[PDB]
């Protein structure tokens, strides 16, 4: 009966602390030291896990979850309910958990060589290339050369890796891998509202693709650059396209208010990683809201090591369910976009400390998008010039042509990632309901590149190729909506957030720092944990149970008003009509 299902729940929840700290660790040593020993120490910890979830799975679905009147019990028992991978047979498991790690390690060890020089790595080197370069040639080198050294790796795996992911998912009563991932949000009108959602940021987008289009144009050249059609996916300062803030110096809209070298200050003041981090940590405590333990300062991983050894470089935050142990795992450069990326980590040990208390089977964001939004909510708040002032790293100010640059700079890295977070699980959804076909993966990539972000190839794709594999999340398996329902939502919060400080005038203005009413709302949305649907969380922040654009749109409205009357005096055409445009 009822005293069953929460005895139950009370041993699943002992038992999983105690395995989960286990595994833990284990992959936290591979994760930092990537060799053929904890290679296989964490296979070995795969078995033994997929035992727990094996043995309290069984146990969980011999229940009733909709007979039983205590909602929380329920919202447990159900999701223990799930196997996840522990659903399939030994001998699948084994081949599965063997073929992740193979394409995580492929990822991770890949370099891009020239004939007789100097190998390098994506991080930092290629990164660097990417970001500084305004040369099309040597920006094509590094985008053609990770794609055909990191991608055409992956694509041997990756048709195995999908039926293994989907067998798991049927076993476990969904119809794919995608379904499985979106049951997370729990919202059966997902595709629609995020459809929806992506349509609203349409006229911000294409007008900002419109402006790039003609700055890219006016520095690499006529030959290069159709300006009715889709821009090279290679010449926006980043790997892949994703953020475009690298490439200011090339559209900046006032170029008499220029601003400080953000680089060049923070080496110059002798700005350490660690010091990046000290820093978020007091944004958090400044709002009243939790410290970092001591054990996280002595156990984390907070730049790459020097010692020459293999790591997974990707910035990651980590929960060993002790409560007590939260750790850092991040390749950290001493720049502006990292300490941003050092917040964003920062805002998961928050959540991690603020939800400590339930049993683990809760202990995950309100939704996925809720858990990556919190550290980026400050960092909006740090990237302000008056806050940026303050940190001695500019110098911006109370003027229109300042705050237009201010604005331009922040789009080039939010309104632009829109399309290519919203694509990416796109993409790989059709992927696991079998509409896209290992003989289409990378054509219908290329496909939605187009569709959605107005991005084409700068060297046609050949056989072999399987550029999406060239994305860290691809072979990781990390799922990508939640970074756009995380776009989305942290502009509703830092509305919300701003308004609940006393903060009037325009949205873009506004600095949280030191506000204990906004550190308020969010220790007590956070602390639900995974207890309840999101909704309520949502209106714990906001006011307001929805997903809404309104907040973003509202930030950005300066801006979209002078996009129009600069792409309307230009004679520019808002989007790629002539989509069947490729270099010559
Ligand atoms: C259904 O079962 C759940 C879980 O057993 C019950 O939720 C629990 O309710 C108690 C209060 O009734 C919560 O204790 C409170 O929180 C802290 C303790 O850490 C304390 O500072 C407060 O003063 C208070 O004692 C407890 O946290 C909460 N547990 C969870 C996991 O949410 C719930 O009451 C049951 N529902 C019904 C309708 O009976
Ligand atoms: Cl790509
Ligand atoms: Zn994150």
């Amino acid at each position: 009966d009822e005293a069953e299902a929460s005895k139950f729940v009370e041993e699943y929840d002992r038992t999983s602390q105690v395995v989960w700290n286990e595994y833990a660790e284990a992959n936290w040593n591979y994760n930092t030291n990537i060799t053929t020993e904890t290679s296989k120490i964490l296979l070995q910890k795969n078995m033994q896990i997929a035992n727990h979830t094996l043995k309290y799975g069984t146990q969980a679905r011999k229940f009733d979850v909709n007979q039983l009147q205590n909602t929380t019990i329920k919202r447990i028992i159900k999701k223990v309910q799930d196997l996840e991978r522990a659903a399939l047979p030994a001998q699948e498991l084994e081949e599965y958990n063997k073929i992740l790690l193979d394409m995580e390690t492929t990822y991770s060890v890949a370099t891009v060589c020239h004939p007789n020089g100097s190998c390098l790595q994506l991080e930092p080197d290629l990164t660097n290339v990417m970001a500084t370069s305004r040369k099309y040639e040597d920006l094509l080198w590094a985008w053609e050369g990770w794609r055909d050294k990191a991608g055409r790796a992956i694509l041997q795996f990756y048709p195995k890796y999908v039926e293994l992911i989907n067998q798991a998912a049927r076993l476990n009563g969904y119809v794919d891998a995608g379904d499985s991932w979106r049951s997370m949000y729990e919202t059966p009108s997902l595709e629609q509202d995020l459809e929806r959602l992506f349509q609203e940021l349409q006229p911000l987008y294409l007008n900002l693709h419109a402006y790039v289009r003609r700055a890219l144009h006016r520095h690499y050249g006529a030959q290069h650059i159709n300006l009715e059609g889709p821009i090279p996916a290679h010449l926006l300062g980043n790997m892949w396209a994703q953020t475009w803030s690298n490439i200011y110096d090339l559209v900046v809209p006032f170029p008499s208010a220029p601003s400080m070298d953000t680089t060049e200050a923070m080496l110059k003041q002798g700005w350490t990683p660690r010091r990046m981090f000290k820093e978020a940590d007091d944004f958090f405590t400044s709002l009243g809201l939790l410290p970092v333990p001591p054990e996280f300062w002595n156990k984390s991983m907070l730049e790459k090591p020097t010692d020459g050894r293999e790591v997974v470089c990707h910035a990651s935050a980590w929960d060993f369910y002790n409560g007590k142990d939260f750790r850092i795992k991040q390749c950290t450069t001493v720049n502006l976009e990292d300490l941003v990326v050092a917040h964003h980590e920062m805002g998961h040990i928050q959540y991690f400390m603020q939800y400590k208390d339930l049993p683990v089977a809760l202990r995950e964001g309100a939704n996925p998008g809720f858990h990556e939004a919190i550290g980026d909510v400050l960092a909006l708040s740090v990237s302000t010039p008056k806050h940026l002032h303050s940190l001695n790293l500019l110098s911006e100010g109370g003027s229109d042509e300042h705050d237009i640059n201010f604005l331009m700079k922040m789009a080039l890295d939010k309104i632009a990632f829109i399309p290519f977070s919203y694509l990416v699980d796109q993409w790989r959804w059709r992927v696991f309901d079998g509409s896209i076909t290992k003989e289409n993966y990378n054509q219908e990539w290329w496909s939605l590149r187009l569709k959605y972000q107005g991005l084409c190839p700068p060297v046609p794709r050949t056989q072999g190729d399987f550029d999406p594999g060239a994305k860290f999340h691809i072979p990781s398996s990390v799922p990508y909506i939640q970074y756009f329902v995380s776009f989305i939502i942290q502009f509703q919060f830092h509305e919300a957030l701003c308004q609940a400080a006393g903060h009037t005038g325009p949205l873009h203005k506004c600095d949280i720092y030191q506000s204990k009413e906004a550190g308020q709302r969010l220790a007590t949305a956070m602390k639900l944990g995974f207890s309840r649907p999101w909704p309520e969380a949502m209106q714990l922040i906001t006011g307001q149970p929805n997903m809404s654009a309104s907040a973003m749109l509202s930030y950005f409205k300066p801006l979209l008003d002078w996009l129009r009357t600069e792409n309307e005096l230009h004679g520019e055409k808002l989007g790629w009509p002539q989509y069947n445009w490729t270099p010559n």
